[PDB]
């Protein structure tokens, strides 16, 4: 069953990485969108922040992003562990 | 900005349409996604369940719709009014 966001939003904030108990490392954040939803009927300005989540090579790339980059997320949703995360499989600096 | 959610999930239950201050019709629903995350580095289970809505024309179309039936859904994510609701914007059964 297909589960994929793409969103293109500022990095807020990190956390220090941490590590599974496999080793693979994962990296929490929160990304701030601002936006414009014209899949609306009107189109309407849509706000809002999400936490998101890095794992593996993808923690490694999260931990070295400054605060206030706009990056071109893809991945998907999952539970946190209820509140959801979205878990980044991809990722490009916007500009 | 790009904001787009593409979700098959079961819908689980539905409230009864309301209507904004203008006159548009908006169905709140709940849907349940289960499937696998090909994304993560490791194949993994994916389950949860996401608040969902759709307004207008998308309103009417959930009304008439089963629970239980799986739904290929197309959106973009928003805050309640903080939590987040998926608004539907396009819509197919799976099946």
């Amino acid at each position: 069953a297909i589960n994929r966001l793409q969103l293109v939003a500022t990095l807020v904030e990190r956390e220090v990485m941490r590590y599974t108990p496999a080793g693979v490392p994962i990296v929490n954040c929160l990304l701030s969108y601002s936006g414009q939803a014209m899949e609306a009927q009107t189109a309407r300005q849509v706000e809002f922040s999400i936490e998101a989540l890095g794992a593996g090579k993808m923690a490694s790339v999260l931990d070295r992003i400054a605060p206030g980059t706009v990056l071109d997320c893809v991945g998907f949703l999952a539970r946190k562990h209820k509140a959801l995360v979205f878990h980044i499989s991809g990722l490009e600096h916007h500009h």
